[PDB]
């Protein structure tokens, strides 16, 4: 592997993304704002050399929903290794649905999609998921996490629509609250014609070459998640991926599971909570040490 893109920081980092401002594809109670409005609302910036991307935790929400940003990289990658070092990620906040992921080019779901860091509400464990067209299932080995769903197809029979094929990390510090309390860590994601692997290195435990000029995944510990096997054409189900950061609220996932988990008591429904409790979302932010993409 060799470096192909060091995303830098602050404005140089933001220049590498298009800010999505359309209504949320996942129907959340979110108001994705432009870069200028986000900077004016303090949702994006630089914090001591780190890149910050958060949500409005000040104002009662109105309009489409609570203000946030969704950045989609201008560049795409066919195959490669995406390494992100985060000092902080959106917390395990009720009503939230943060995600750092990649989305293939072309019509959904034919380009495939990879959820590297994702969860909802008060989740504890990171949930790594793939989303593809039909004809793509994964094996049970080569990873430390626990497989929850094996079919990556958006309409896998018996699975909720777009639940995808997901593996749940075993470390309670792999997401939200726990992750932030340890000062974050590093998530490395490798995309090859034979599958996808995602490693989670909690702060301090990362390999010595993960942030360097030639990271070599082959020598790293077992990944937290691995998507591979003959039940999928890894090369054909995934085309060029673009990197995406977002934090939405309620919507298709978080809003539909709100009333069953531990957040149900905070409010009648997800929307009312997100609308009337701005201060709840102070922890819903990404704080990037670095984002580097490599190619074979
Ligand atoms: O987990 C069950 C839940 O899945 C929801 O789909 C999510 C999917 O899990 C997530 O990885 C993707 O990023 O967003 C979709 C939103 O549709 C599904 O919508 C729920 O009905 C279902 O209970």
């Amino acid at each position: 592997y060799h470096l192909v893109d060091d995303y830098g920081r602050g404005n140089g980092f933001f220049d590498k993304f298009n800010f999505f401002t359309g209504d949320d594809p996942t129907h959340g109670y979110v108001d994705y704002v432009s870069r200028d409005v986000a900077a004016g609302a303090g949702l994006i910036g630089e914090r001591d050399g780190r890149t910050y991307m958060g949500v409005d935790f000040t104002n009662p929400a109105s309009g489409r929903g609570r203000r946030s940003v969704r950045l989609e990289s201008k560049n795409t990658y066919e195959h490669g290794l995406i390494v992100i070092d985060l000092a902080h990620m959106p917390g395990s906040v009720c009503g939230t649905w943060p995600a750092f992921w990649t989305l293939g080019t072309g019509d959904w779901p034919y380009g495939g999609a990879i959820d590297i860091i994702e969860g909802v509400n008060d989740n504890t464990f990171n949930h790594m998921v793939l989303h593809t067209s039909d004809g793509c299932t994964i094996d049970n080995d080569g990873f430390t996490g626990n497989l929850k769903t094996s079919n990556c197809y958006v309409y896998a029979p018996g699975q909720d629509a777009n639940a995808g094929c997901g593996i749940e990390a075993t470390d309670p510090n792999s997401y939200g609250k726990g992750f932030n309390s340890i000062g974050g860590g590093i998530y490395a994601t490798e995309i090859t014609p034979n599958g996808i692997s995602i490693w989670f290195f909690p702060r301090g435990s990362e390999p010595g070459d993960v942030l360097g000029d030639n990271p070599n995944p082959a020598n790293w510990d077992t990944p937290a998640a691995k998507f591979a096997g003959g039940g999928c054409d890894w090369e054909g189900k995934f085309n060029a991926q673009r990197l995406i950061f977002d934090v939405t609220f309620c919507g298709d996932w978080a809003g539909n599971v709100w009333g069953i988990g531990g957040c149900a008591s905070r409010a009648a429904n997800c929307v009312d909570f997100v609308r009337d409790n701005p201060s709840a979302f102070a922890e819903s932010y990404w704080l990037v040490n670095s984002l580097r993409v490599y190619a074979p």
